[PDB]
């Protein structure tokens, strides 16, 4: 249902897009969001769905807003408003200047040098999973690879038992694509319930896992509090359990449907890093936003203090004003413009981990299973939310065409 239009919002800018269930979802989630960029549609629209909020539809406005933290605060970054208000993860719920000391701590646990440390175990895991699947001639890609591969890497980094995944994965999903059984506040409270005793424990007896590092850490040279450590560790869990997991399934679905693209990467595997970046553009998948700190005129539209504005990271690279023929995947694309990992001071801290996981996946999969397709008859369904994903991805191949390494 539709929230009554506020007096300040002009009627001609109303476009009732539902970020948790977009109209055109059956055509693909990126396609469904791209309807906001059809010729009829202003650069900035108001939807009455999900309590009512602005949506910037073009990369120019999305970038500008993400740069301007004085007008567009990350204190309430999720729609609906109750989710945004409850949202308190660190660093994302904080604006500069105080945000920054916390980013620096987070970088000690997910930064380039840590990923270099993880490199061999990331490869080993990719390979053990793929080799196991290779002979079977089929898989449920979401559950058999996309989920276990990035998630087990995160649980290893965090020093958490793998048997805790189904519970944590359920909770993180309720924050990004809720099935209605939990509010965001409830899911958050449960993630923190899980974390609290582990944080206390690791402050007492420090290990070398990510939770210990964060929990015993300093920010601008003063000790982090247990509450700060919990708000940072929660976010890290979310990043680990619901980002790359979804992205891998979009990419593999595309490769399953497009032999010429796989052929290109089999014939020339040096192109894989560039292909990674182009898939990160075409199959971009995050959309969160900001809250207005004051009344502010933006691109000829009056915004009011407290208005929420969705700034979909997904849309920038799909914008035909950033990338010609945006829905086409071109591994040779000369200037791959996107905001897939965000923009401004909250630029994704996990992006180095994410690119390593994706590139290792592409290399190792195509090396063993170069020819595969979607199970015949399977109608692939996407799902939309703060992070979008794929419900299920049944794949099939002829074992005879595979190669053990
Ligand atoms: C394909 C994978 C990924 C995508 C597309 C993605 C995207 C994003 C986006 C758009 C933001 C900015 C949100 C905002 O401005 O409100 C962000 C921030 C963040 N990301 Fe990622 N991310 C991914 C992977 C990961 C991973 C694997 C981790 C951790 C293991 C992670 C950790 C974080 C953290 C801690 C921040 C907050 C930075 C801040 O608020 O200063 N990311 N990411
Ligand atoms: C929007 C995000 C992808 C980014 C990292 C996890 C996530 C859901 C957040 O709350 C911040
Ligand atoms: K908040």
């Amino acid at each position: 249902n539709l929230a009554p239009l506020p007096p300040h919002v002009p009627e001609h800018l109303v476009f009732d897009f539902d970020m948790y269930n977009p109209s055109n979802l059956s055509a693909g989630v990126q396609e469904a969001w791209a309807v906001l960029q059809e010729s009829n549609v202003p650069d900035l629209v108001w939807t009455r769905c999900n309590g009512g909020h602005w949506i910037a539809t073009r990369g120019q406005l999305i970038r500008e807003a993400y740069e301007d933290y004085r007008h567009f605060s990350s204190e309430c970054p999720f729609i609906p408003r109750e989710a945004g208000e409850a949202y308190d993860f660190i660093p994302t719920s904080m604006d500069p200047p105080e945000q920054r000391q916390f980013r620096a701590l987070a970088n000690q646990v997910v930064g380039m040098p840590v990923v270099d440390k993880l490199e061999n175990r990331i490869q080993e895991l990719a390979c053990s999973l793929i080799e196991s699947l290779r002979p079977q001639g089929q898989c449920n890609f979401t559950e058999d690879y996309a989920e276990p591969f990035p998630i087990r890497i995160f649980m290893l980094l965090a020093g958490l038992p793998e048997e805790d995944i189904p519970h944590l994965k359920y909770l993180t999903d309720q924050m990004t694509r809720p099935d209605g059984s939990m509010t965001f506040a409830e899911a958050k409270e449960a993630l923190y319930d899980y974390l609290i005793p582990i944080i206390e424990q690791r402050r007492q007896k420090p290990g070398t896992d990510a939770i210990s590092i964060v929990a015993n850490g300093q920010v601008n040279g003063r000790p982090i509090t247990s509450d700060e450590a919990k708000r940072m560790c929660g976010l890290l869990l979310v990043g680990g359990l619901d980002t790359v997991v979804n992205f891998l399934s979009f990419s593999m679905e595309f490769l399953a449907k497009s032999p010429e693209h796989r052929q290109e990467l089999i014939e020339r595997p040096e192109r894989i890093p560039a292909a990674c970046e182009e898939l990160l553009r075409r199959f971009s998948l995050v959309a969160d936003g900001r809250i207005l700190t004051s009344d502010y005129e933006f691109h000829g539209v009056q915004l009011k203090k407290g208005d929420q504005i969705l700034l979909p990271q997904m849309l920038s690279g799909l914008d035909e004003r950033e990338n010609a023929c945006p829905m086409h995947v071109d591994f040779s694309r000369q200037k791959v413009s996107h905001t897939t990992f965000g923009h401004g001071s909250h630029l994704c801290l996990g992006q180095h981990l994410a690119r390593r996981e994706i590139i290792v996946t592409l290399k190792e999969w195509l090396t063993r299973i170069p020819d595969f397709s979607i199970a015949p008859g399977a109608q692939i369904q996407h799902k939309s939310g703060i992070v979008s994903g794929v419900q299920a991805l049944p794949l099939v191949w002829d074992p005879a065409t595979t190669k053990a390494v």
